[PDB]
């Protein structure tokens, strides 16, 4: 009774793209190869998976007398896993010039849209992980070294040890243009168990950014995303990274299905304005003419055109900008106020961490990263300071308008 409810297959504003309900008791070999990477290993059966299917889900599992998938390149690691496609050079962690090269085969590839899987992970505990990511299909030059579409997000990398946790990462490898440093946390989820529950994993990937949901709910977001077609990867390891294995075996998992839409109407290219409230008080904030502080108060006719404000990115973070002034928010004077200026996007003063809590959204200073916005003084004007996560004067709603 604690499982988390299967979302249904029909997504409102939504058209299913791909789907497989997992329910076996074989692969289907028309969207799933079940070999890891085999163009990297000299012989790839050492590559395959093992797995089962129970209770309506695929189960990957590696086995206590199971061999390293690929020696040669990546040690004792070992590991399960099945793949939307198999083409050579794909995601060179090696940096190897060894490439095996193999008949290009593409179960599912796509570029944006909603993705989600119902999960219950290991719980073996010790050392170990398992994965749900996705890797550049490299269409460009279909080799790794010249390609610049390699970019990896892993939507799920929770390790066996940290049975709170919902790791997420990234990294653009030879993208220029994408997540060009890793990226990559293991916050706590906000409710259940995900070692003995079915939750939901689900993440948006946008022309504008990556957004990941927790059981329906926003949970982290990526600003930036990879602009071409994508492969998916679905596997548990041990041995690795991670850790060495404890004797609880076999290391599994179960994925109930994964499925992923299509917005009925496509994605923005890239406008947008936004009010933006406050969780505790109800109040918007605006600037007010002559007023070196940020105001916040009822939206009334006089203030509206002064409480709407847009949004920019620099590496990854957030600037907030008043639509009616064109100043950004900052805290370059360090006066216990957020003040506004028409000062350089430079400034790590003027930029801004997304962390959204509960529905809503806290804003983290870059230059002083324990100093969030808040109003828990209440005295009018916006504060920042270092409060709570949980403090609701501290948790603010984007609201888009015209
Ligand atoms: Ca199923």
């Amino acid at each position: 009774a604690k499982d988390f409810p299967a979302n249904p297959i029909e997504k409102a504003g939504y058209k299913l793209d791909f789907s497989d309900e997992f329910n076996g008791p074989t692969l289907d070999r028309e969207k799933w190869t079940d070999y890891y990477l085999p163009h990297w290993c000299k012989d790839p059966e050492s590559a395959k998976a093992n797995y089962r299917f129970e209770n309506g889900s695929l189960v990957e599992y590696i086995t206590e007398d199971q061999k390293p998938w690929c020696p040669e390149h990546d040690g004792t690691v070992r590991s399960s896993a099945i793949m939307s496609f198999d083409k050579s050079w794909i995601h060179n962690f090696s940096g190897t010039t060894d490439n095996h090269e193999r008949n290009e085969w593409r179960g599912y590839t796509t570029k944006y849209g909603y993705f989600e899987i119902r999960a219950k992970l290991s719980n073996t505990g010790g050392g170990g992980h398992q994965a749900w990511w996705m890797v550049g299909m490299q269409d460009d030059t279909n080799d790794w070294f010249n390609s610049k579409q390699t970019g990896e997000i892993d939507i799920l990398e929770t390790f066996f040890s940290k049975k709170d946790t919902w790791r997420i990462a990234a990294y653009g490898w030879n993208d220029p243009n994408f997540q060009t440093s890793w990226t990559i946390s293991e916050d706590k989820v906000p409710s259940g168990d995900p070692t003995s529950e079915y939750h939901i994993y689900a993440m948006e990937w946008t022309p504008t950014a990556l957004k990941f949901y927790y059981d329906n709910e926003l949970f982290k977001v990526i600003y930036g995303s990879p602009d071409y077609e994508m492969g998916t990867i679905l596997n548990i390891y041990t041995d690795a990274g991670s850790g060495a294995h404890n004797d609880v075996w076999p290391k599994e998992w179960a994925i109930d299905y994964m499925r992923v839409w299509k917005p009925v109407d496509g994605y923005k290219e890239s406008l947008n304005n936004y009010l933006i409230r406050n969780r505790q008080t109800g109040k918007f904030l605006y600037i007010e003419e002559n007023n070196d502080k940020v105001s916040y108060g009822d939206i009334t006719l006089k203030n509206e055109k002064n409480a709407k404000w847009s949004k920019e990115y620099r590496d990854g973070y957030t600037l907030l900008k008043n639509n009616e002034t064109g100043e950004y928010l900052n805290i370059e004077n360090q006066t216990g106020y957020i003040e506004h200026g028409k000062v350089p996007k430079t400034w790590w003063s003027a930029q801004w961490s997304e962390v959204p809590v509960d529905g809503y959204t806290r804003f983290v200073n870059r230059w002083k990263p324990n100093m969030s916005i808040h109003t828990e003084s209440y005295e009018g004007v916006l504060q920042y300071g270092n409060v709570p996560n949980t403090y609701w004067t501290s948790q603010w709603q984007l609201i888009p308008v015209e």
